[PDB]
């Protein structure tokens, strides 16, 4: 125990610092908006975990204070506990949030694509005080989106994260915990086979379709002639529902960001611990 090995400690600590910094760069730069991006993020966390596994085996020494920092933050042996703890947070918390954003991203794009058609569904009325709305084309497109995202598959499931040809499901209790965590309405909790899933919120779309039927029966052309005031009042209601979906997506992306920030704060604790150890290896008390 009397012979030092600063050279090898410097190499081992440097190696770990580098891998941790690379994983951090990935997790701060790569948005969780596609399967491909999330694969990159998951790989970055694997690279971090592996680096801590290697560091644990390297025999670098921790001071009492560094030891304590690690125990406190993550509540050879110490590094294995740290690796286990951060791995759980990455897989079970951050990785679920990443799936939530990617799934919602594509859903919301599908909605955006319908909004892009609305211009063509609003025509001149019989005179300057009236309009003609293609209520049939609009309702059909919304109902189609509802139908698509009312299914249970990888396009629709927020939790659990999906992969392979089955449907991964959770216990009701675990699913409700995520429902609460995500601040989603109760309609998002769905039974599937032996368990439960959490899916996208269709309620504003369904409300839109209801308000369309509320305007009254279309004419012979499947379109609805409307006085300007009535159209304006309907448009206000439609926008309100668009706002609801926008708000939902916003909550979810902010919560993802905070999950990513929580993981990053742990990474900072790692980097600071390793940096302090590197100073120790380089320092000579006179
Ligand atoms: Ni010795």
């Amino acid at each position: 125990g009397h012979m030092e090995h600063r050279g090898t400690d410097i190499i081992s600590l440097s190696q770990a610092a580098t891998k941790i910094h690379q994983a951090q760069q990935t997790l701060q730069s790569t948005p969780p908006i596609s399967e491909e991006n999330n694969d990159e993020r998951t790989l970055a966390r694997q690279q971090l975990t592996s680096s801590l596994n290697a560091l644990a085996k390297s025999g670098v020494s921790l001071s009492a204070e560094q030891n304590e920092n690690l125990r406190s933050a993550f509540s050879a042996e110490i590094w294995d506990m740290v690796s286990q703890n951060i791995s759980a947070i990455g897989d079970s918390y951050l990785g679920v949030y990443e799936n939530v954003v990617a799934v919602y991203t594509d859903f919301y794009q599908a909605f955006s694509d319908i909004l892009s058609k609305m211009g063509g569904w609003l025509l001149p009325g019989k005179d300057g005080n009236t309009v003609k709305l293609d209520v049939t084309s609009l309702k059909n497109d919304l109902n189609s989106l509802v139908n698509k995202y009312n299914q249970i598959n990888s396009n629709t499931v927020l939790f659990p994260a999906q992969s392979g040809s089955g449907v991964k499901v959770a216990t009701e209790a675990e699913a409700r915990q995520w429902l609460s965590e995500l601040n989603l309405p109760n309609s998002c909790l769905k039974s599937y086979g032996s368990g439960y899933v959490v899916t996208v919120d269709l309620t504003p779309l369904q409300k839109m379709v209801q308000d369309i039927d509320g305007l009254g029966a279309p004419g012979k052309d499947s379109k609805l002639e409307m006085d300007n005031a009535k159209y304006q009042a309907w448009q206000s209601g439609f926008k309100a529902q668009e706002e609801n979906m926008k708000t939902t997506l916003q909550t979810l992306t902010q919560k993802y960001s905070n999950a990513n920030s929580l993981y990053d704060n742990l990474v900072k604790v790692l980097s600071s611990t390793i940096s302090s150890s590197l100073e120790t290896a380089k320092s000579f008390l006179q």
